[PDB]
């Protein structure tokens, strides 16, 4: 097949993307070896649906695990009576996902389980997927000529021919497996056949950051989580932490063979020492360096010149309130916190006004990175740690390092109760979330 393997697409037809996809465990071949994991229509990762603004999707999930399950359409802004994050679908059952593509949205969306205790093993196991708005901005030369491809950043760890089993120690940090995997590939080789490559980036691990860089070239940041840029940001690195995308311009500058690496990153994870006498907690220290794949430059690489500018950002109202999040850890527990809570399905946290535009002050008061997620209503990054933002984006997961406030304006759109939690999914299932009701 080819050289450089990517997700099955399902595109919309005539407007509709009408699919069954059933979550089952499925053998499989996966990084040379055979395995058993969990999957959405039969594969790891699941397969890439394909859409545009304005396409109806019509989703049927049937659950064939032994526990229940849901969807969560991560980055879509849709109505929360759709992306439920409180439906169980139970075990045999079947939903059926029905929403309009909203008319203002391009980017890398993804989709995985939200039932509350159950995500970190679920999406461990294989359940995610891809989905891909395509945008009108597609078309212009400097995009459309480029080479296209999707990179699903997602580890693993095997144990039997079974995805590896939670440890105490995993849910207080995140699971993170030896297996650092691209489209479930163990170091693919991507042959490029034009000079600019355009690569969708979506980190679907429980926990794993990946510090990107491509070796010898910069990364031009062409969009976020949820949508273009203004214009292209050039960078010599880029941090993606779990739950988040980006899209990136590769223009390969000469012939050869460049790695794209993730790069020692220290996320605060924590071991357990015995030095004499106490045993207590210390750093694991910064990840060891990744080899995610092998990129090939082709022939005298002639790459296009940039757009001059993607997307201009919407000018966004004056905002109505200031929210303040305290996130806090009891890693010995395991258990984690907003603003001193844990998730209560019952308790509703923060009421909001559909239409207004809100401040979210995320402040990190913990010691380990944690990546704040908000289902429904995407938001614009206007600070972290008192660094202003280099640029105008939808985004819907923001990383918070130790200490750091993140300055989010977050305007409420679809009514109805939802949440927002960290995406280091182990964290949300052992508290790290709470509910935003928006009338
Ligand atoms: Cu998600
Ligand atoms: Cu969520
Ligand atoms: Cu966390």
């Amino acid at each position: 097949g080819p050289s450089f393997p990517e997700p099955k697409v399902v595109r919309s037809q005539g407007g509709l993307l009408s699919l069954k996809l059933s979550a089952t465990p499925t053998p499989l071949a996966i990084a040379g070896q055979r395995a058993t994991l969990l999957t959405y229509g039969g594969s790891f990762p699941g397969p890439t649906l394909r859409v545009r603004p304005r396409d109806t999707v019509r989703l049927t999930l049937e659950n064939r695990l032994p526990e229940p399950t849901n969807l969560h359409w991560h980055g879509l802004p849709i109505s929360p009576k759709v992306d439920d994050p409180f439906l169980e679908i139970p075990p045999g059952e079947s939903w059926t996902y029905e929403f309009t593509v909203p008319k203002e949205l391009a980017g890398t969306f993804w989709y995985h389980p939200h039932l509350h205790g159950r995500v970190a093993p679920q999406l461990f196991a294989g359940l995610l997927g891809a989905l891909v708005v395509e945008s009108s901005l597609d078309a212009i030369p400097e995009l459309r000529e480029a080479e296209e491809h999707l990179l699903v950043l997602k580890d693993l760890a095997l144990q039997g021919g079974r995805p590896a089993p939670h440890t105490p120690m995993d849910w207080m940090n995140g699971k993170e497996g030896d297996l650092v995997l691209v489209n479930g590939a163990l170091r693919p080789t991507l042959v490029a056949q034009k000079a600019t490559l355009r690569l969708r980036l979506l980190n679907a691990s429980n926990a794993r950051y990946y510090r990107l860089a491509l070796q010898d070239h910069p990364l031009y940041l062409i969009a976020a989580d949820g949508g273009f840029l203004e214009e292209p940001l050039e960078v010599s690195e880029l941090l993606l932490a779990p739950g988040e995308r980006a899209e990136v311009l590769v223009r390969l500058r000469k012939e050869g063979r460049f790695l794209l690496q993730a790069l020692p990153y220290d996320r605060g994870a924590m071991g357990m020492m015995d030095m004499g006498g106490m045993a207590h907690a210390m750093p694991q220290g910064p990840s060891r360096p990744e080899t995610l794949l092998y990129l090939i430059a082709p022939k005298n690489p002639k790459p296009l010149p940039l757009p001059k500018a993607l997307s201009p950002f919407p000018t966004l109202p004056a905002p109505v309130v200031t929210r303040r999040l305290v996130l806090t850890e009891d890693m010995m527990a395991a258990r984690f916190f907003i603003n001193g809570q844990v998730f209560d399905h019952r308790r509703v946290d923060l009421k909001g006004q559909a239409q207004t535009v809100e401040v979210w002050e995320v402040e990190n008061q913990g010691d380990m990175d944690h990546p704040f997620h908000l289902h429904v209503h995407p938001f614009q990054v206007l600070s972290v740690g008192g660094r202003p933002f280099p640029y105008r984006a939808w985004k819907d997961v923001v990383n918070l390092k130790a200490g750091e406030v993140a300055r989010l304006l977050v305007p409420l759109r679809e009514k109805g109760r939802t949440v927002f939690h960290c995406h280091i999914v182990e964290h949300e299932d052992r508290g790290m979330m709470g509910v935003l009701e928006v009338g």
